[PDB]
């Protein structure tokens, strides 16, 4: 699958927004990931502990890792699929190391869409959230081979 350049403009327009403030957009994303599927919460040790959205609010650390995150993401996303070299450290320790299915590549893509479609409307409308769910579909067609290579059914 390849996006149209069209379709990346439409992705760089809305991180541009996301850029404003990467910490706070990172906070309500792995937020939204924890609350709409916990079982993600316990493959964090560094995090499993949080019990309420006040805690994850509150949490320093957790703040700094969404910023990691959502920071490796927009780095894949600005290669427009020329990603190879980013994924390559990225699926080896979530397949690895994390152990992390690619359901849960789903779980907080959703996440992704959802904070982006509250947060942006106007930059969200319905073409830029279909670019932006090409592009994660995009990033975890890819991660699901790369897991493949390196041993793990994902
Ligand atoms: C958009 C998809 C994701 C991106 C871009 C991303 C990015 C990262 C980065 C850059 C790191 C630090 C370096 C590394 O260990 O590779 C990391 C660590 C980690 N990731 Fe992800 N991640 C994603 C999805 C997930 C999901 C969905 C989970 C769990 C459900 C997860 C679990 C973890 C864990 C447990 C760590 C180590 C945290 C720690 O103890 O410091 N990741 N991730
Ligand atoms: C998706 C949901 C889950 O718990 N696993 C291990 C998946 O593959």
């Amino acid at each position: 699958m390849v996006l149209s350049e069209g379709e990346w403009q439409l992705v760089l327009h809305v991180w541009a927004k996301v850029e404003a403030d990467v910490a706070g957009h990172g906070q309500d994303i792995l937020i939204r990931l924890f609350k709409s599927h916990p079982e993600t919460l316990e493959k964090f040790d560094r995090f499993k502990h949080l019990k309420t959205e006040a805690e994850m609010k509150a949490s320093e650390d957790l703040k700094k890792h969404g910023v990691t995150v959502l920071t490796a993401l927009g780095a894949i996303l600005k290669k427009k699929g020329h990603h190879e070299a980013e994924l390559k450290p990225l699926a080896q320790s979530h397949a690895t190391k994390h152990k992390i299915p690619i359901c849960y590549l789903e779980f907080i893509s959703e996440a992704i869409i959802h904070v982006l479609h509250s947060r942006h409307p106007g930059d969200f409308g319905a073409d830029a959230q279909g670019a932006m769910n090409k592009a994660l579909e995009l990033f975890r067609k890819d991660i699901a081979a790369k897991y493949k290579e390196l041993g793990y059914q994902g």
